[PDB]
């Protein structure tokens, strides 16, 4: 049911740390990379941490974070791209085209700094098992 969100940019797996922070990691054994995606409406998804129960979210600053409670900031519009990768846009900031993204160093690429045509936004869901 859960998957790993592999960031093509730097090859990191999306990670939601116990401290509420979100970043990228190359460590396949990391306990914080197993995410369960759940669709609310069609094309709409929640990305929860199986380890902590936290929901992936995007703040008004465009920074990703681990949310203890699902919420409006927790919704993402998933998009299956032509090149084979998926994309996730902040539903709450769609109009601005704010994506989920990771820098080559595995750090979060703020929503505002994101842009289509970027690698940082390309993700690949992979089986955990």
């Amino acid at each position: 049911k859960p998957k790993l969100l592999y960031c093509s940019n730097g090859g990191h797996f999306l990670r939601i740390l116990p401290d509420g922070t979100v970043d990228g990691t190359r460590d396949r054994s990391d306990q914080h990379i197993q995410l369960q995606l759940s669709a609310e409406s069609v094309g709409e998804v929640y990305i929860k941490s199986t380890e902590t129960g936290q929901y992936l979210a995007m703040d008004t600053d465009g920074l990703l974070y681990g949310s203890q409670t699902p919420n409006e900031e927790c919704l993402f519009l998933e998009r299956l791209e032509e090149n084979g990768y998926n994309t996730y846009i902040s539903k709450k900031h769609a109009e601005k085209n704010w994506f989920v993204g990771l820098k080559k160093n595995g750090s979060c690429k703020r929503g505002p700094r994101t842009h289509y045509g970027q690698k940082a936004i390309l993700f690949l869901p992979l089986p955990v098992s």
